[PDB]
C-alpha cells in the first residue's frame, strides 16, 4: 500500500529527457513493472487529470489509452510525491528496445521491418482513436517483446492531446521532426506522425536516420545507403513528402504495396528472434 512496499525495486534499466526508469516486480503477483521516475522540476509536459488534479500529461495520456490492446505500454498505477510522480508500466520480459535491436544487427530484413512497422502503424492508430498524439514516434520509444514478436510504443512524455488545429509547441526529437516544424514551427498532428513515421521506417531498413541537419530535412531528397526494395523506397519517399498533405493517410499506409502480407507476431518471432 505504501508504495516500496508494494514493488521489489531493482536495477536502473535507463535514463534520459523522460527521466529514470528502474526494472522491478510488483510483490503478489511477482508481475515484471518498470517504475518510472520524473520529478516536477523538469516537467514540460503537463496536463489535467479528468477529475481536476494537475499531473504530468503522460500521465493523461496513458490512462486515455489502457485496455486490451498492447501495442502501447499499459500503465499499471501511478503515484505523487512532494517533488515527483512515479508510474509503474507493464514490463516485458525479455525484452529489447528497437534502437538496441538495429544497433546490434544493422539494417533489418525487409519482411521482419514490415512486421515491425505495421506493429507500430496499429499502435499509433489506436492512440489516435483515443485522442492521444505520441509525438516523439522513433525507434528508442519502441520496445519488443522478443518471446511474442510483439512491439510496444512507450514514453508518451512529449504527448498531446490529439487535435486538428495547428501545434505550435514541440518537444521530441529534432531530426526526426518534420519540415514544417523546422521552417515555421507550426504543425498538425496526423501528418507530422506520418512523417517520423518515414524516418522510422527509413531508420529501420538502412540501420540509420536519413537525415542529420536541419538544411537536409528542409530538402527531403532521400538518399539510400543500403540496398532497399522499390515499393519499400517509394513508401519511405511518400510518408517524407515536404508538402504535409502531399502525405499518405494511415490507411493509405496500410493499403500500400510494399505494406502487403505482413507476418503475424508469432511467425516473426520464430523467423527473426527465437
Ligand atoms: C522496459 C521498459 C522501459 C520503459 C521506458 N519508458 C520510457 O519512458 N523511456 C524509456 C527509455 C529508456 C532508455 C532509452 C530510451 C527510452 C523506457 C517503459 C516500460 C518498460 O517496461
Amino acid at each position: 500500500e505504501p508504495l516500496e512496499s508494494q514493488y521489489q525495486v531493482g536495477p536502473l534499466l535507463g535514463s534520459g529527457g523522460f527521466g529514470s526508469v528502474y526494472s522491478g516486480i510488483r510483490v503478489s503477483d511477482n508481475l515484471p513493472v518498470a517504475i518510472k521516475h520524473v520529478e516536477k522540476d523538469r516537467i514540460s509536459d503537463w496536463g489535467e487529470l479528468p477529475n481536476g488534479t494537475r499531473v504530468p500529461m503522460e500521465v493523461v495520456l496513458l490512462k486515455k489509452v489502457s485496455s486490451g490492446f498492447s501495442g502501447v505500454i499499459r500503465l499499471l498505477d501511478w503515484f505523487e510525491r512532494p517533488d515527483s510522480f512515479v508510474l509503474i508500466l507493464e514490463r516485458p520480459e525479455p525484452v529489447q528496445d528497437l534502437f538496441d535491436f538495429i544497433t546490434e544487427r544493422g539494417a533489418l530484413q525487409e519482411e521482419l521491418a514490415r512486421s515491425f512497422f505495421w506493429q507500430v502503424l496499429e499502435a499509433v492508430r489506436h492512440c489516435h482513436n483515443c485522442g492521444v498524439l505520441h509525438r516523439d514516434i522513433k525507434d528508442e520509444n519502441i520496445l519488443i517483446d522478443l518471446n511474442r514478436g510483439e512491439l510496444k510504443l512507450i514514453d508518451f512524455g512529449s504527448g498531446a492531446l490529439l487535435k486538428d488545429t495547428v501545434y505550435t509547441d514541440f518537444d521530441g526529437t529534432r531530426v526526426y521532426s518534420p519540415p514544417e516544424w523546422i521552417r515555421y514551427h507550426r504543425y498538425h498532428g496526423r501528418s507530422a506522425a506520418v512523417w517520423s513515421l518515414g524516418i522510422l521506417l527509413y531508420d529501420m531498413v538502412c540501420g540509420d536516420i536519413p537525415f542529420e541537419h536541419d538544411e537536409e530535412i528542409i530538402r527531403g531528397q532521400v538518399f539510400f545507403r543500403q540496398r532497399v526494395s522499390s515499393e519499400c523506397q517509394h513508401l519511405i519517399r511518400w510518408c517524407l513528402a515536404l508538402r504535409p498533405s502531399d502525405r499518405p493517410t494511415f490507411e493509405e499506409i496500410q493499403n500500400h504495396p510494399w505494406m502487403q502480407d505482413v507476418l503475424l507476431p508469432q511467425e516473426t518471432a520464430e523467423i527473426h528472434l527465437h
